């Protein structure tokens, strides 16, 4: 029986290894302020500000609050996530269970310049998860406020709030507005707790290894070909030079020639920059030189895009202009931070079947040859799919995004979350949470306006994630040894993925999942 | 002992003071004042020769 | 309802009273402060 003085749950984190399957469970400590007032707030930005047409919006703040724990180091460790990708082909999301409880609702009241804090035994809470899919869908568009990859901070709930279409900073009339108080939810007291479970679709399991052959060299190196191509187009050694016809086969010293059964993915080229400063133009063309999609009179930069390669062999220090996944180093500033406070992520390990970021698709042609005219060709920046096509996705990364909500619509192609990920179109529903308000004293004589005073109040709890994942072991006939994510070996001022004397814990660089092989 | 008496780990929950009523990323670093009392039993058999 | 229905009607109906919270306050000079009290009442009755 709940009571105040019994807690209703216990911590939870641990990893369970069990040969085909990886279990994970994580336990943190939340606090919940009250936002907005206890009000709903339309939020609107135009281009009557200095903002540009690019960038307006229209929307409602609400007063709620919403749990997300879409970041990997939600659940794995960095050791755990060693384990992971150092052994494993593939893996997948399966099922998981949440849970929320330990609540403690305090009441905060100020007089002059002194504050004291109290608990609030009979206050509530108000929890309610969307599972019918019916409001909008803001998780998967990599926002702050996950739970924090170290379990013994304590983090704040990120306040709810969506957009709808604009004009401007005008709203039109298929504008929808929202009430999450329309939706039934569960209250609770401090001895009350909450739990659901999630069954996740079927889905891919995500590819965390690099392939040991590139798409254009699947040909026995001893071999020739018993197919011809077009060699020669003019007689040579001679004085004077003719027209004619001459055909060979494909075979060792030229695998260029060499008939193919399959083509590289698809293209959108970006600009490439170097991370040495001196070999960049002088000049500010982050925006202006971008890579853009165009959608209702309205400019989006298109990142990071479709899934290129970083960069070519021995060429490192470049990177698209906004065609990667870049994180912060700890501490690192919001706005305009240097190049050592960013960590910057690499697609080096596509290669061998998507094309590099920079560099154009392809050669095609462009007139019709004549003896009069030579042939002409022109450079193909974009392209999109052809009969024949393989690719690869991004890849993952322990600080990345898990998954995304695949939009609702007539038809996708390859729905695979461009930042990285599982797609799903019937996501973990979102979990939506908020404390009711307390009114202060009400007025002696009636009056009809809703009452704007309150007690000052917040709360916190425990709540609990756990994961089942899939695992796809690796099957390997390779004779020498693979590439492993390993730690340092020399001696350092402190030990990377700890805290420091401060007690800060940091993440040192973006681990990804490609470290095994397999063959094309 | 290869497999001496386990060690005993206690700690109180940490509880927070007011947070911002605007989000923030960092962990909070404002907490309540708090400490703990009770009492503890231990118990053990001896063999005698 | 009302793009889609000839007519309407009410049938039947039931209500609800929870979370019962009683407070009190009490102000010292220019001071005013809020607590909860726990063994205070309310009355509620229908007139059927």
């Amino acid at each position: 029986a709940d009571g105040v003085g019994s807690s209703s749950g216990n911590w939870h984190c641990d990893s369970t290894w069990l040969g085909d399957r990886v279990i994970t469970t994580s336990t943190r400590t939340w606090a919940l302020p009250t936002y907005n007032n206890h009000l709903y707030k339309q939020i609107s930005n135009g281009t009557s500000g200095g903002a540009t047409n690019d960038n307006t919006y229209f929307g409602y703040s609400t007063p709620w609050g919403y749990f997300d724990f879409n970041r990997f180091h939600c659940h794995f460790s960095p050791r755990d996530w060693q384990r992971l990708i150092n052994n494993n082909w593939g893996f997948r999301p399966k099922r998981l269970s949440f849970k929320l409880f330990n609540i403690q609702v305090k009441e905060v009241t100020q007089n002059e310049g002194t504050k004291t804090i109290a608990n609030n035994l009979t206050s509530t809470i108000q929890v309610f998860t969307d599972s019918e899919y019916q409001l909008p869908y803001v998780l998967g568009s990599a926002h702050q406020g996950c739970l924090p990859p170290f379990p013994a901070d304590v983090f704040m709930i990120p306040q709810y709030g969506y957009l709808t279409l604009n004009n401007g900073s005008q709203a039109v009339g298929r504008s929808s507005f929202y009430c999450l108080e329309y939706f039934p939810s569960q209250m609770l007291r401090t001895g009350n707790n909450f739990q659901f479970t999630y069954t996740f679709e079927d889905v891919p399991f995500h590819s965390s290894y690099a392939h040991s052959q590139s798409l254009d060299r699947l040909m026995n190196p001893l071999i020739d070909q018993y197919l011809y191509y077009l060699s020669r187009t003019q007689t040579t050694g001679g004085t004077a030079n003719t027209q004619t016809l001459g055909f060979s086969q494909g075979g060792p010293n030229t695998m260029a020639n060499q008939a193919k059964n399959w083509l590289p993915g698809p293209c959108y080229r970006q600009q490439r920059v170097s991370t040495t400063t001196g070999q960049n133009n002088n000049s500010n063309f982050a925006w202006t030189a971008g890579t853009k999609y165009h959608l209702n009179g309205r400019n989006s930069l298109a990142n990071p895009g479709i899934a290129m390669a970083t960069h070519k062999d021995d060429e490192e220090r470049f990177f698209p202009s906004n065609g990667i996944l870049i994180f912060g180093k700890q501490n690192a500033a919001r706005d305009n931070a240097d190049y050592s406070d960013v960590m910057l992520t690499s697609e080096e390990e596509i290669k061998t079947t998507n094309p590099v970021a920079t560099e154009e698709y392809g050669i095609v042609a462009d007139n019709l040859q004549q003896q009069n005219t030579a042939p002409q060709i022109g450079t193909v920046n974009s392209q999109g799919a052809l009969p024949g096509m393989v690719w690869q996705n991004r890849d993952v990364y322990l600080q990345g995004p898990i998954w995304a909500k695949i939009p609702h619509t007539d038809g996708n192609f390859h729905p695979s979350p461009l930042m990285g990920g599982f797609g799903l179109k019937h996501p973990p529903p979102q979990i939506l949470i908020k404390n009711t308000p307390v009114p202060a004293d009400p007025p002696t004589t009636f009056n009809q306006s809703k009452l704007n005073s309150f007690i000052t109040q917040y709360s916190t709890g425990q709540v609990s994630v756990e994961i089942e994942w899939e695992l796809q072991k690796e099957n390997s006939k390779r004779w020498n040894p693979e590439i492993q994510y390993t730690s340092n070996y020399y001696k350092s001022t402190s030990v990377d993925f700890a805290v420091n004397t401060e007690g800060v814990y940091s993440e040192p660089r973006p681990i990804g999942t490609r470290y095994l092989t397999r063959n094309l």
